[PDB]
DNA sequence: GGGGGAAGGATTCC
DNA sequence: CGGAATCCTTCCCCC
């Protein structure tokens, strides 16, 4: 098995700076503004002259701007984003059908039956990567390796612009002396999680037990983790469809009033079916960003699809629900819709 | 004992 | 002091 790994570099950024080439060479951060006070948010991408500073993804945008006042601060627009990416993923299609677009940057390409060796994916990735920038002016990064988790590794390392073929012998060398917190899918509450059990490195849950390793980590993360261990991840490369779509909405005033409330309740179901499309859901949730920022969730599961009008009665008493269950304010209200048919 | 699925809190990531 | 989505553990029914 040869995976090829192609990710967008810092791609909210990328784009602003290529519908207005203005902004290449300057610092660059896509910001996403609730609108409560005048700089209310968090910051979704920063390009990486603005990464050098120490800006980065999920710090305030209060944060940021005592760091870099004067840098570009441009407000998020994902539907253009989404639009750049679904370009960028039909070429990446031509060049392999096994295809898993893993996230709105990033998609894995198995180019087993398409390249015999390393020399034959580093040579496509080359070909990947100019036709990308020829047809969108978009750099990526691409990463070759036995699987999945390594080709991502590879793109990890020589990010940004760059590309990397991990071998066989390279895989057993990562495997003692990679920090196990730089593997993908493991975030940060699962790495200083790890740290305080001496874990490090990948090869260190051998030395340990299963049981101690799952108790802490979760048994889903303790396989994966034992697998790469033993170079026995072989995941396959499997279309990825969308499971879920909501919008959630920083409302104005944090409020228990039911009929403050609604109207932001009922905005986000109208934004969820259009972006549903065609989609017929039969589960929905509503889910509820207390003051102190917690996240209360109520939801329920239809024998049929729900109709427009069925989630907005539904929603109304699951929202009773939460109210009911817990005693603090509001925050943040929104709805999400899953099981489609 | 566990299949099968629903509920919802917990993580990951842009 | 965002927001989107998935991950994944528990709980439940019942054969
Ligand atoms: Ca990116
Ligand atoms: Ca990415
Ligand atoms: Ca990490």
């Amino acid at each position: 098995m040869i995976v090829l790994f192609v990710d967008f570099d810092y791609f909210y950024a990328q784009v602003e700076e290529v519908l207005n080439p203005s902004l290449k060479g300057k610092p660059v951060v896509v910001c996403v503004f609730s609108g409560r006070f005048e700089d209310s948010g968090a910051v979704a991408t920063a390009n990486y002259e603005a990464r050098k500073f120490g800006v980065k993804a999920g710090i305030p945008i209060v944060e940021a701007k005592k760091i870099l006042p004067n840098a570009v601060y441009l407000p998020m627009r994902k539907e253009v984003y989404q639009q750049v990416s679904s370009r960028i993923m039909n070429l990446l299609r031509e060049y392999s059908e096994k295809i898993e677009i893993a996230s709105i940057d990033e998609a894995y390409l198995d180019i087993s039956d398409k390249v015999r060796d390393y020399r034959e994916a580093y040579n496509l990735g080359l070909e990947i990567k100019n036709k990308i920038l020829e047809k969108e002016k978009i750099t990526v990064t691409v990463g070759i390796s036995k699987n999945k988790v390594f080709a991502k590794i590879a793109a990890d390392m020589a990010k940004p612009n760059g590309i990397k073929v991990i071998d066989d012998e390279e895989v057993k060398r990562l495997i003692r002396e990679l920090d196990i917190a730089d593997v993908p899918g493991i975030g940060n509450i699962t790495a200083e999680k790890l740290k305080k059990l001496g874990i490090n490195k990948l090869v260190d849950t051998l030395s340990i037990e299963f049981d101690k390793l799952k108790g802490m980590i979760g048994e889903a993360k303790a396989k994966y983790l034992i697998s790469l261990a033993r170079d026995e991840y072989n995941e396959p490369i499997r279309t990825r469809v969308r499971k879920s779509i909501g919008r959630i909405v920083t409302m104005k005033r944090n409020s228990r009033n039911l009929e403050e409330i609604k109207p932001y309740l009922f905005r986000a179901i109208e934004e969820s079916y259009y972006k549903l499309d065609k989609r017929i859901p039969k589960a929905i949730h509503v889910v509820a960003v207390t003051e102190d920022l917690d996240i209360v969730s109520r939801g329920r599961t239809f024998p049929h699809g729900i109709s427009k009008e069925t989630a907005y009665s539904e929603s109304v008493k699951l929202l009773q629900k939460i109210l009911e269950e817990d005693e603090r304010k509001i925050r943040r209200i929104g709805v999400r819709f899953s099981k489609f048919i």
